[PDB]
């Protein structure tokens, strides 16, 4: 319908034919530069591709001109057919979003929030004027629950799609299917740093349109060994290039939020010492994670300082961010980016069913994102603080993806409030082997958050709000049935972290005193709750806790991270009323009532005894021979114990063990422990003869 030819003689009309106004010098002067971009001189290509085909996959370098160009390209084609939906664009962090957006709306010369905006968790910079809608990836995964034919948009734009996080896949697969469904919904899937035909494959052989080129070029160094400090590395990078270079930025990628300011500290203090002793230039110094505030994380855009005097060293800006800053920004004036190689990466324990973060090396995509934060408005340096032979040899091409190191179950019921019906066969583009995904059905079916049927049940979409393991959350759901729901809550937030002990070789006997404060000799569940009280008494006393918790030899890290866990899940009780319950610490059934909720979260993670005095207990869950862990508190444990984690050594345990009765197995989890239809073993044979023991002593006393 409308070329490429004739698209550009409206954008170079003295009226916006948006919004009836006359068009800006600032548009005009933008439309100049912009019309140099890689992306520019296969404008008709892309638009002959996007007509014939519906779903397309478009790899271009780092700033070629793919998130900004590409959906203004697509707002002139889709104008004409007057469907009143929009085009989305989908960016990994909120900060792209909204930066770009921004942009866009100042190259369509619109303002922020009418014919472009943004839409974010927070903030819907949007209305009824918008046509063009940058957002995250979760934000359109949200709106999906809500509208599973994204009957809004006429276009998805999925930007950054290498990066494979949990979001990205599922609407991948979401969209697959919805494209079969909606003949007049376009796809675009793009990135730099993209496996092509991988993903030209999984959209039913989709076409590639690949852009070569850069504006400007990246020079990439190196460094000619190893060094395992990379804080030191970095830091001394940073200085160095505000000493010897050029005028021009940095932007420093380290891993979290305590590594990054106290590397800004030392930054800035290096940096007024250069100043004093050898006329350097002034440094500006920013940090950015996500936990900052939106208007703090928007001072990276500010102007770097001026120099002291005329002819003096530059002024300059150093931001020091995590992978927030890794993809999709444009920082004018960045020049220089410093690449020490790691992040903070999720990793998932399947053993504790806990969700963590570690340091770890990033891919060769991510490196190249990185590199790619410079060389777009000027030509840029790139500082790797690793070897050419390590890139080379050591990093991996992709990072794996998120749906195969997080906790499946959260996953299938997230899947299933997004109308996914069939698990099994659900085409995610990397997916979990399907013994993987039946043991999450099959976990999440006996814990009643899926029916027989497989459909969600109101426990399991009760579940599903809250940010833990569903075991956790049944157990968290299910306590003020037990009276003690303040201390489920406690137990619920430290089983979702890391353990907290701490033992170092050189200091063992001194950890052992200091954990025998908070032994319980009924429960390691009661031993958690112990330290977690004892934790929070000396901070309500004024204690400095990194001090406490390192005198006590406790993880001063997975104790604060378990206190705002209990945080967020008090205020999800509170939203969908649940009561927040405590028994009277001098009740008699004060820690009954403790161990026997733990079994509405965990009556498959049960174990009885062998024999009269062995040291063998068999697990009810597929009939392991173990042991108890040695680091327990219990030091008499009862014929049936309640664990937490399977632990596989040269000999295997349980772990984070609870004495319990097993009447309470009857009682707490009767459709599971149904003896009627029970397999048969010497389990069976000790709770049949529990069940008679009962039916005994109640025939008896009506009698
Ligand atoms: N905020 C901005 N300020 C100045 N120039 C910008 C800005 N955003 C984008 N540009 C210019 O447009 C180019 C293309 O940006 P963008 O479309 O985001 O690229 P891509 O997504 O392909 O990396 C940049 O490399 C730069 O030259
Ligand atoms: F590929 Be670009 F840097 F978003
Ligand atoms: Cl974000
Ligand atoms: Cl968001
Ligand atoms: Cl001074
Ligand atoms: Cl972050
Ligand atoms: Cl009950
Ligand atoms: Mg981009």
């Amino acid at each position: 319908g409308t070329t490429a030819k004739q698209a550009e003689a409206v954008e170079d009309s003295d009226i916006n034919p948006w919004t009836g106004q006359r068009h800006s010098e600032r548009y005009f002067k933008i439309l100049k530069a912009r019309r140099k971009l890689p992306v520019n001189k296969q404008r008709q290509e892309f638009l002959d591709l996007y007509h014939n085909n519906q779903i397309l996959v478009f790899v271009g370098e780092t700033g070629s001109g793919k998130t900004t160009q590409i959906p203004q390209y697509v707002l002139y084609d889709e104008l004409p057919h007057q469907t009143g939906k929009l085009i989305a664009c989908t960016q990994p962090r909120r900060v792209a979003a909204m930066s770009v957006a921004q942009r866009v709306a100042d190259e369509l010369d619109v303002k922020l929030g009418e014919e472009v905006g943004y839409s974010i968790r927070f903030e819907n910079k949007t209305s009824s004027k918008t046509l063009l809608k940058y957002m995250t990836d979760g934000q359109l995964l949200r709106e999906a629950m809500h509208d599973r034919d994204m009957s809004r948009y006429s276009c998805i734009i999925l930007d950054e799609a290498h990066e494979r996080t949990l979001a990205t896949d599922i609407l991948m697969a979401l969209l697959k299917q919805l494209s079969e469904r909606r003949k007049d919904l376009k796809i675009i899937v793009m990135s730099a740093t993209l496996d092509a035909q991988k993903f030209q494959s999984y959209f039913f052989n989709a076409p590639l349109l690949a852009v070569p080129g850069r504006t400007h070029p990246v020079e990439i160094f190196y460094t000619p060994e190893a060094e395992r400090d990379y804080v030191e590395a970095a830091i001394r990078t940073v200085l160095q290039i505000h000493a010897c270079e050029p005028e021009g930025d940095i932007l420093l990628f380290l891993t979290g939020e305590e590594e990054i300011e106290d590397a800004c500290r030392r930054i800035s203090l290096e940096v007024d010492e250069m100043i004093r002793e050898s006329d350097a230039g002034p440094m500006s110094v920013y940090p950015l994670y996500g936990t900052l505030p939106p208007h703090q994380q928007q001072r990276i855009f500010e102007k770097a300082p001026q120099p002291f005097r005329p002819g003096g060293r530059p002024g300059r800006k150093c931001i020091v961010a995590t992978n927030i800053a890794e993809t999709a920004l444009t920082i004018d004036g960045i020049v220089y980016v410093v690449d020490p190689g790691f992040s903070k990466q999720k990793i998932y324990n399947p053993r504790t069913r806990v969700e963590s973060l570690l340091v770890s090396p990033i891919s060769k995509a991510s490196a190249q994102q990185r590199a790619g934060r410079a060389g777009r408005t000027r030509p840029g340096k790139c500082f790797r603080l690793y070897t050419e032979e390590a890139f080379k040899k050591e990093l991996i091409e992709q990072t794996y993806p998120e749906i195969l190191r997080s906790n499946l179950s959260n996953t299938v019921l997230e899947l299933k409030k997004l109308g996914v019906e069939d698990l099994v066969h659900f085409d995610l583009m990397d997916p979990p082997a399907p013994e993987t995904m039946m043991r999450a059905l099959e976990e999440l079916n006996y814990l009643a958050c899926l029916d027989d049927d497989g459909e969600l049940t109101p426990l399991g979409n009760l579940a599903s709000e809250f940010p833990l393991d569903p075991a956790l959350a049944v157990m968290l759901i299910s306590s003020p049935e037990f009276y003690c729901s303040n201390e489920i809550l406690s137990i619920t937030s430290l089983l979702s972290v890391p353990q907290i002990w701490v033992r170092p070789a050189n200091a063992r006997k001194r950890a052992d005193e200091m954990k025998a404060q908070f032994a319980h000799p009924d429960g390691d569940h009661l031993t958690l709750l112990n330290a977690y009280h004892a934790y929070k008494g000396a901070e309500a006393r004024g204690e400095d806790m990194k001090k406490w918790c390192h005198e006590h030899f406790l993880s001063y890290r997975h104790l604060s991270s378990a206190d705002n866990v209990r945080a967020q899940l008090k205020k999800i009780m509170e939203t969908h009323g649940i009561e927040l319950v405590s028994t009277p610490f001098h009740d008699k059934n004060y820690y009954t009532n403790i161990r026997r909720a733990l079994l509405a979260g965990f009556f498959m993670q049960v174990a009885m005894r062998e024999s009269s005095n062995s040291k063998v207990y068999k697990t009810v869950k597929d009939e392991q021979l173990v042991l108890i862990h040695p680091s327990t508190t219990v030091t008499t444990p009862y014929e049936w114990v309640v664990y937490n984690e399977f632990v596989l050594t040269t000999k295997q345990y349980v772990r984070t063990v609870t004495n319990i009765r097993p009447e309470w197995l009857l009682e707490i989890a009767p459709v599971y422990y149904d003896l009627s239809t029970f397999q048969k073993g010497e389990i069976k044979n000790a709770l049949t003869r529990v069940a008679e023991k009962i039916r005994r002593q109640q025939a008896m006393k009506a009698s």
